[PDB]
């Protein structure tokens, strides 16, 4: 047995939307907060759980991505680089300009043994944010000395 999905044949930037203010509402729009809230506290095991539910709902295509890149963050902390890497990609394919998943993806790769790649992803982070130095450095951090 197996499952899947294909399409992404839609084009559009997106649009914001309001949200209710009350506990219990397990709506990706609201519940989502639960994830970050747990992250800013350190609780990784939980933070992820929240992000999971959110993705397991009828959320917008612009929000589904933000969650993907978020899932990785949790993994990385939970010695889940292997997965973290993949997750990131899912958030990169959705849009493409998500440097967030990129900066995180590299971190995972470096552990997997794929350096060259870690650099490629970063190189992109510099484009999106021509000011964010964190990238200009993170690159040389894994690029190390030149050989050959």
């Amino acid at each position: 047995g197996s499952s899947g999905s294909s399409g992404m044949t839609v084009s559009g930037p997106g649009t914001p939307e309001p949200r209710p203010a009350t506990p219990g509402a397990s709506s990706v729009e609201q519940l989502r907060k639960e994830g970050n809230e747990l992250f800013k506290c350190g609780d990784y095991g939980g933070a992820l759980a929240a992000y999971t539910q959110a993705l397991g709902l009828d959320a917008t295509p612009q929000d589904q991505a933000v969650l993907h890149r978020n899932r990785a963050a949790c993994h990385l902390k939970l010695e889940d680089y292997d997965k973290a890497e993949t997750e990131a990609s899912k958030a990169i394919e959705k849009d493409g300009g998500d440097v967030k998943a990129l900066y995180r993806r590299s971190q995972a790769l470096e552990k997997l043994g794929r350096l060259d790649q870690a650099v490629l992803d970063l190189q992109r982070c510099v484009s999106l944010e021509p000011k964010n130095k964190v990238f200009q450095e993170a690159l040389r951090n894994i690029s190390g000395p030149s050989s050959g």
